[PDB]
């Protein structure tokens, strides 16, 4: 399973692709994938290769799960 601080990363680099496909603020972002986790539709998932974070059943951000755990641990 992915740690708190795994899944705060995959957060912030969902905002960073938010704001580089819409062009919009980061605050403008996390507002629009907060109302993806009211809808039930926000998804951080996992297998031995990569982490994922979907948003209404798209991927917005794939992540290698070693360089993940690294950037999340040190």
């Amino acid at each position: 399973p992915l740690t708190n601080d795994e899944r705060q990363l995959m957060h912030e680099l969902a905002v960073q692709v938010v704001c580089s496909q819409t062009g919009c603020s980061p605050d403008a972002a996390v507002e629009a994938l907060e109302s993806f986790a009211k809808d039930g539709t926000l998804i951080l998932r996992g297998d031995t290769e990569n982490a994922y974070l979907e948003a209404g059943g798209n991927v917005l951000v794939h992540a290698d799960r070693d360089w993940l755990a690294f950037h999340a641990s040190y």
